[PDB]
């Protein structure tokens, strides 16, 4: 995350992050409490579902380690071709509950599709600095604001599906690698994904691009409740 800054620690409750012993690999949303939703190109067979988290190196207190009994991908997702990037979105199933309250809580799912120049947010471990590449201790945040689907198509001619959306900022504040699977925020729901972006990150020229949470609220909220 560039032209952020470190968030207070658990004021993004629902951030997850996802690890394999001690290297983080990805972001994650607490969608259920046993469900949490990431991008589909974070999928490995091992990784450990971290909750409640914001300085790596020091105890925080509200860590919750927390084992994944199932990784669901979109069934029209394609781990194949690089340069496709539609459907990245994966829901990965908790063994048991999260321990919820204030500085662990689900997120909910916005009911209604995004606009142009609405407010949101994102959050993320990633690297705060493009090209070179330092990566931070500490959860950073950013605002970011959604472009209009038709710029998005411009700045990614060919690569931008009715399931994604883009989001930017002219300030610099975009996520960046690390930053994969971490909630995009509109108005204290889930509209996005952060799936992929501008080299280097952090260019006015190119924003980011997030999976479209606002299409999708059918089959997520079907294994959300028949899977679950
Ligand atoms: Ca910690």
């Amino acid at each position: 995350v560039l032209g952020g800054h470190e968030c207070q620690p658990h004021s993004q409750p629902w951030q997850a992050a996802l690890f394999q012993g001690q290297q983080l690999l990805c972001g994650g949303v607490l969608v259920g409490g046993n469900w949490v939703l990431t991008a589909a190109h974070c999928k490995k067979p091992k990784y450990t579902v971290r909750l409640g988290d914001h300085s790596l190196q020091n105890k925080d207190g509200p860590e919750q380690e927390i084992p994944v009994v199932q990784s669901i991908p979109h069934p029209c997702y394609n781990s194949s071709d690089v340069e496709d990037h539609n459907h990245d979105l994966m829901l990965l199933q908790l063994r048991d509950q999260a321990s919820l309250g204030s500085k662990v809580k689900p997120i909910s799912l916005a009911d209604h599709c995004t606009q142009p120049g609405q407010k949101c947010t994102v959050s993320g471990w990633g690297t705060v600095t493009s090209p070179r590449e330092n990566f931070p201790d500490t959860l950073n945040c950013a605002e970011v604001k959604i472009f209009p689907q038709k710029k998005c198509e411009d700045a990614y001619p060919g690569q931008i599906t009715d399931g994604m959306v883009c989001a930017g900022s002219s300030k610099g504040a975009d996520t960046c690698q690390g930053d994969s699977g971490g909630p995009l925020v509109c108005d204290g729901a889930l509209q996005g994904i952060t799936s992929w972006g501008s080299d280097p990150c952090g260019r006015s020229d190119k924003p980011g691009v997030y999976t479209n949470i606002c299409r999708y609220l059918d089959w997520i909220k079907k294994i959300i409740g028949s899977k679950g």
